[PDB]
């Protein structure tokens, strides 16, 4: 009997695109068809108006084995016309991190190796109390891609980055909170229940405000004026800021209105 | 009626953001007043520490809604506008003396803006944090933005940015926006020694380090590691710490600025 | 009665240097003949082959008391024939810093004033629960040398660094994780096997990954691009990722190859 072919599916309903890595054979391991879908797909999820916000998750209760290992070299060193390789799960990393629209990574069970990078492309992690997280490239004699390594640093500082990355060592959701891992960590018995109303916050906040600061931060340390005095002269001409206003004033929730154009 | 209150004593200069009917929202007025008053203190002789916090069990709702453009955008006659409560995180981040929030209640939108000014954060356990700018549609200003990813990181900014959420302050220190947290039983009297302890301190010492300490990541910073380095034995403040140390007592330090 | 002398020691065995900070009598503080001591043996150590990784920790229960305040100046303002200044603490850090291999400190007991940035000059820290560790420059009228007070602005951000250095309060080791003075706190009654443990997982690890990210951590964000280039480069060369792959596909610990040249 053979495997069930690895894939990325995507749903969309009441704006929400739910992202689901489905590989469960190999514990969600990517492949390098994968990361390609991955790849087409963010963009796509980021043209398209239906969609608000993006969620990533693993199918069944386990999020990302990382790439799979039985074709390591052709996720990560695969070679290209040109004579350059390519690094597949990076550029499916940056495809992710290059959505302009709010993405959340919803993590149970087990994220590993290459896992935490996808996942690390979304703004935040929301993790599951008995989800682990390793990231374990010197279990394998590899090193941990540029713009993983450089986001982890950045997260977690140096000395984190280096006890997380030197040991490859597992840490349960709670550890991997406090190193600075994942933004948050919920109960399983509540899980479900808290990312829903996650994600129904981030339907309905300010669109206008969370692209903008979403696009600020990500400059911040990377020019950046010039963003900055488009963004802030944008703000009060986009319609959020005055719905906003007299929603706070009359106690009643705001109903926002600008879109990505 | 919202205004900004100072007492002296001690050394410590207690600033109190006072609007209690609006939760110490900050109005126009009241950034004004913060901008006056932190280089006067800065100046006063008489102040060694500074003290920020809320009028009654809470710490400031952020800038008042009802006039948010003018705390915000507030027009200048050059065609400009002015973020008077940015004018004000500035006025309070220039203090070259110890400062620091003690944050009860509700620290909302700028209030954790203007708390952050200081040298750090100490919360009431019964304390809820929140940045809410994408709850009104507008975008938190560039200072505090700034801050906050520097303080948190990148990811743990925008769960907190996007998501606008309430955070209580056990969640708040998890996630770096404050440096301690201590239970409401025991926040008075915690506080108080805290501020005791930043008064016992070689001046010298938490002068120097307040402002090397800002100038990392900011030749510029060579002299002034050169200068302060050499200043150190100079100053009497060294000699009386060892020598207390090897008398097995408290320091009495000596050293004052200016 | 004359005190015993305060000396570095190394112990070698299975590839582990363990140094021990020994100096009992003034609860293990430093004074300037063992800050010498640590800049000229850290430096055999990167050159010895017997030696995979250096573990760093105190002599008995304790971890480092600082400088030793009763010959201070000679530690970090020792006079020189030209008319300049030394402080060897931090030439002792810089030394420990400049390791190629993995260096991890073992804190229990007390780390104060220059014990955490000696520690700090390691990879990463792991702290007995029982372990209390201050930063006390402020009680004493000096400012924290350079080096290491860069190292805590990054390590631990602004806000947390003014924190520790302005009051000079004495933490506890789970109040040091937080802040983010330790990478991870281990109670004391495993503390022993899991410290252990610990180095046995880095003994284990390929030595070409380790050696690559921690070099290339610690030049995030301080000539990068030519190191990334020359390390990816390398990864598939190093027998090292062929062991991997086919040991995780096997269901089998890897036996590494690579070693520093
Ligand atoms: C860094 As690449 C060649 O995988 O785009
Ligand atoms: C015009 As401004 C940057 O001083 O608020
Ligand atoms: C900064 As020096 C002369 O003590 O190595």
């Amino acid at each position: 009997a053979r495997p069930r072919t690895g894939r990325i599916s995507v749903a969309i309903a009441d704006g929400v695109a739910s992202v689901e890595i489905s590989n469960l054979a190999q514990r969600n391991a990517l492949t390098k068809d994968m990361c390609l879908e991955i790849q087409e797909l963010m963009p796509q999820l980021d043209a398209d108006p239906d969609v608000a916000v993006v969620v990533l998750r693993g199918a069944g209760d386990t999020f990302c084995a990382g790439a799979s290992i039985s074709e390591l070299a052709s996720v990560l060193l695969d070679p290209q016309p040109d004579g350059s390789t390519a690094d597949h799960l990076s550029r499916a990393d940056s495809a992710i991190a290059a959505l302009s629209k709010p993405a959340v990574a919803l993590v149970d069970g087990a994220c590993m190796g290459g896992g935490w990078q996808i996942a690390s492309a979304c703004d935040f992690i929301i993790a599951n109390e008995r989800a682990v997280i390793g990231l374990t490239p010197a279990k394998i004699g590899i090193i941990y891609p540029r713009p993983g390594l450089e986001r982890l640093v950045r997260l977690v500082g140096h000395a984190n980055a280096k006890y997380i990355l030197l040991t490859g060592q597992t840490f349960s959701a709670p550890e991997a909170r406090a190193l600075g891992l994942v933004a948050d960590v919920v109960p399983s018995e509540s899980f479900e229940e808290k990312c829903a109303a996650l994600v129904r916050s981030l339907r309905s906040r300010s669109r206008f405000s969370m692209h903008s600061m979403k696009r600020l931060v990500d400059l911040t340390d990377s020019g950046i004026d010039q963003e900055w005095a488009a963004a802030w002269s944008a703000m009060p001409d986009s319609p959020d800021m005055g719905i906003g206003i007299s929603a706070f004033l009359n106690r009643e929730q705001p109903r926002f209105m600008w879109r990505p154009a």
